[PDB]
């Protein structure tokens, strides 16, 4: 019996579990409810806080995954199954988890809140690659992670209506942040040192919380990994949201008979349908064939988001905030096997000039033919315009720059130029255990396992250099959480990680090699995406 | 009166003069009349062949220079005075010069025919840098240079009218080519191996003879140096030519102020004006402030040019033709000190970005504001968007690529892919005697003195390494004229100069170092000018 594993919070008591790490034990509290189950009449509505409970809630295992699509493109393949749900699917899924060092810290400890990615259509906090036991044990911080609603259940929006207002998945995250405010002190946490961090759609969410006033007062630092709220895939307008919501209703038989019709009676019909029925038609509402586009994402409503994320980044003040931001080397490769012609996981994907011209249409959807011509102009190597290997890397960079790198570099510059101290990285190491083919390089999402210290797990087959690389990255992230500065405070013998400024544009390469300061985050390419291509679309 | 200084040609007899070179003598015949003086009622009309004469025409000195504007921007400055007339100005100027070795060759010798440059408004065959005594002595060739009418005298055009049909300066060059066919044998030359070569507007002229059927039967090889007929400055439309011709007439009081009627009374008025009065208003007819644009240039009339040079090149058969093309390292620098803001010959020309954006509108005249945005995007270094030394170098590349390098590269690819054997170079040696500032690099026009062996003149302070470099280039040019292949005819010992193909795009660097093969004649930059920019402007 340990008094460490019995905690009282505002709602009741919890029984935790003690986990082993190669270098010490850690207390965990997996499956804590922070909201009433959004089932039946609550589907599509904002979350209500959990009513207090009598007795002791068992918090020894992860709760259910939120209802989501399950990838089946490559069954039995490690590269895809590692992101698929490892628990049962249920709309009863609003639960968070807390990791804490053993023994519990006696002084207030910085808290790290993780928001998982998954294109706003998938993801769970229970994935093996988000295990916070290694980061908590080694750097003696407090880690909190949550489940938020994804897909139609979290982002179906009929704007104006109040039966399905939209962005309820973002409200699921905000409620979990208020929970950390009201309750993290019971676990040894400091409600005055909260660092949000996420990846992909999690990094976009972290960014959208920077831009929503009610959420701004709930955290103090931010880490955005391979994502940004200004990405072309992260938001939609009220009109397109209404269209996608309406066609999803039609595909599942709503409304029955004539279309009418009240938004009230359309949502009423959607609430009667089984959850799996809505999931099976989620991809049929995309307007065109495209990679890196998702059906139900945050909407610009006027409530949670006052304006477009690009507008609020420009007309904002970010003094006193510190932000860590970065991308991986090959951001766009992972998405090319999901629709781009000529691409396969199981061959070299040496595409022809014709397939490259068609892939540009899938990688940059809804563009004038002239805008398509300009992309082909900037990314072709006109000395070898038909080298398939070079065409392969080009389309990967087209998707990577358009969706991740350049929206990130856009946001990074505007933050430093408006108060915030910003540090930037580029993750360049390819894990030895990576199951994707060699030509994909360092794909989207494969820095997470090093940040969470997964290579320290003895059951894994990582190399000794990567274990050292893991603790080094865990040091950086934890230092940023405590001090707002990833540099080791009491250490002038280590390479300095200089801030990212709008003029010098300095970043570092995270690798098995020591730090290496570079300049320009795809500077020449992103000037096309951020400066010229907007004007080329204002032609017509 | 040596036995070889007296020659009988179809029109009569000539007395030549014997010139000295540091390694032997050379016979010269300077000032041979090949056309009737285009004066009085003959102004603006095509040339008439020279009537036969009695007695002996003295051909011991250069004749008069055609009436042309004289550069007064930098008085007394060697860099500009070397292109200014060195004989009296007169409309009586249709004369050619023939250099031939001593003793006269016993077998038919290949003929090089030189067409000078000067933007179709200036130039003369009597300039010191066009002295063919060093070329014909070292490589035993027959060199022929003529004068052609420049400016309004050679290129004023009222299309449709027979009083000023236009392109008469090109007809002057052709009539001189017909003269070479009927008379070069009397000097030891072979009228079945005539190699045209010119620079700047002379290279554009050489190119336009390739596209005019009546002229293509008068030569067999071509060398285009820093020029091409498809350059944006080398032609104008019939509508623009009429507008410039009538505005020049207005500025000199034509028509007889004021009864604007038929083109007959307009040209009749222009014929009564002194030659100097027309020249004094040449630059006032340009539509706008521009660099590398000239008032009276050849016109697409449907006669000499049945279609635009771009059209005739794409739809042409060039089998059995050898073509040598090339450019200098810094093509655009020379033209910046004439119209570009912030530029001066006597300072470092470290322009600001505000001046860089204004020079783009002067270097690329008459493009939409969106088209200017694209140029700025491509030539800006977005890591140093305000570095003055980089903006200076970038504006030099804009003017150079837009007007010379890319119009050349387009022509070179179409010639090779359509039958012609093409060799290409890039001249990269800055002469030690060059008087222009250091930041101009190797400017437009400063390879000519090495091709003509001018460093071999002992009175000039060239270095020993430059004399050898001159003989190297004189060999390449003579080997091309003799064989059609610049490589030493049976020499595997020397490095090899490979041809230029549309796929490989191989060229050589002419420098004090031995030959170095390279791929890509500004391949990425020219893809913007040749491929994308036309589509950007055809979408107004
Ligand atoms: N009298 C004037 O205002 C005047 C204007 C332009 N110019 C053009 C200079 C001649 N030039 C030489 C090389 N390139 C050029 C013209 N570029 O536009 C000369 C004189
Ligand atoms: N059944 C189908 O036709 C289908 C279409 C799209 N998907 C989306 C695959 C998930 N995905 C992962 C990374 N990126 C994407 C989607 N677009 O890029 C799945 C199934
Ligand atoms: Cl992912
Ligand atoms: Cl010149």
């Amino acid at each position: 019996e340990d008094a460490e594993l019995l905690v009282t919070v505002r709602g009741g008591r919890l029984r935790g579990i003690r986990l082993k790490t190669p270098g010490g034990p850690v207390s965990a509290f997996l499956g804590i409810p922070f909201a009433e189950p959004p089932m039946g009449p609550r589907r599509f509505l904002p979350p209500e806080p959990k009513q207090p409970w009598s007795g002791v809630v068992d918090a020894t295992t992860f709760q259910s995954v939120c209802y989501q699509y399950v990838d089946t493109l490559y069954p039995g393949f490690e590269g895809t199954e590692m992101w698929n749900p490892n628990r049962e699917l249920s709309e009863d899924c609003l639960y968070l988890n807390v990791w804490t060092p053993y023994p519990r810290p006696t002084s207030p400890t910085p808290v790290l809140v993780w928001i998982y990615g998954g294109g706003f259509y998938s993801g769970a906090s229970s994935l093996d690659v988000y295990d916070g036991r290694f980061l908590v044990q080694a750097e003696r911080t407090v880690l909190v992670s949550m489940n938020y609603r994804v897909g139609a259940f979290g982002f179906l929006a009929l704007p104006g209506s109040r039966e399905a207002p939209g962005n309820v998945g973002l409200l699921d995250q905000r409620l979990a942040l208020q929970w950390v405010q009201e309750n993290v002190a019971a676990f040894g946490g400091d409600p005055t040192s909260v660092t949000l961090f996420g990846e992909s759609a999690g990094a976009a969410s972290v960014g959208m919380h920077l831009l929503s006033p009610p959420s701004r007062g709930l955290f103090h630092r931010a880490v955005l990994q391979s994502g940004a709220p200004n990405g072309p895939w992260a938001t939609v307008g009220m009109g397109e949201a209404r269209r996608r919501a309406t066609q999803l209703a039609h595909l599942v038989g709503c409304p029955p008979g004539g279309t009418g019709g009240n938004d009230t009676e359309l949502v009423a019909c959607l609430r009667t349908r089984p959850a799996q029925v809505l999931v099976n038609h989620e991809w049929h509402v995309l307007p065109q064939e495209s990679v890196f586009r998702f059906s139900f994402v945050p909407v610009v409503d006027g409530d949670f988001l006052s304006d477009t994320p690009e507008a609020l980044i420009n007309a904002g003040d970010f003094h006193g905030l510190q932000v860590l931001v970065g991308v991986v080397k090959d951001e766009g490769s992972y998405f090319l096997v999901y629709g781009a012609p000529g691409f396969s996981k199981d061959n070299e994907s040496l595409i022809s000039r014709a397939e490259f011209l068609a892939g540009v249409r899938v990688g940059v959807p809804q563009v004038s033919d002239l805008a398509a011509e300009a992309v082909v102009l900037h990314y072709t190597d006109w000395l070898h315009p038909e080298d398939p290997a070079r065409l392969r890397e080009a389309l990967s960079d087209v998707v990577g720059d358009h969706n991740v790198v350049c929206p990130v570099a856009q946001l990074a510059g505007r933050l430093a130029a408006q108060g915030a101290r910003v540090y930037a990285y580029v993750f360049e190491h390819r894990a030895s255990t990576l199951s994707w083919p060699l030509w994909m390089g360092v794909p989207h999402g494969y820095e997470i396992e090093f940040i969470f210290g997964i290579p320290l797990d003895p059951s894994r087959n990582y190399t000794a250099e990567e274990k050292i690389f893991a603790q080094r990255l865990m040091r950086y992230w934890a230092n940023f959480a405590r001090t707002g500065d990833p540099n080791e405070p009491r250490d002038p013998k280590a390479p300095q990680w200089p801030p990212y400024t709008a003029g010098a544009q300095q970043y570092v390469s995270l690798d098995l090699r020591p730090l290496e300061v570079r300049r320009g985050l795809r500077a020449q390419a992103c000037a096309f995406w951020n400066r010229f291509l907007p004007k080329l679309l204002s032609a017509t």
